[PDB]
């Protein structure tokens, strides 16, 4: 059916610092009808409406989104994609603070 693929799996914010986020997450258990080729990560600010994508072309299943706003609060978003199209997003349940230590 020549399908996109289904959600990253788990997604796991694994660092937050002053102005920076390191995300992961597990391949989505459904590929579609053809392999993962690269997944796209992409943030909101709480007080922005539209999604920014950082990088489109993010082979790994971790990505470390850098040049945040400090003291700003972000929902980040993952999405898979095949050489058919892309998925639906896993996203961040809460928003995350970015701040110094």
């Amino acid at each position: 059916s020549s399908d996109s693929p289904s959600a990253p799996v788990n997604l796991t914010i694994r660092e937050v610092k002053k102005d920076s986020v390191t995300l992961s997450w597990e391949p989505p258990l459904i590929d579609g009808g053809a392999k993962i080729t690269n997944y796209i990560v992409e943030k909101r600010e709480t007080t922005r409406k539209a999604y920014a994508t950082i990088t489109n072309n993010c082979t790994k299943t971790t990505f470390r989104i850098e040049n945040l706003q400090e003291g700003c609060s972000y929902y980040f978003r993952v999405l898979a994609s095949n050489e058919y199209g892309i998925g639906l997003p896993a996203e961040t349940t809460e928003p995350v603070k970015v701040s110094e230590p």
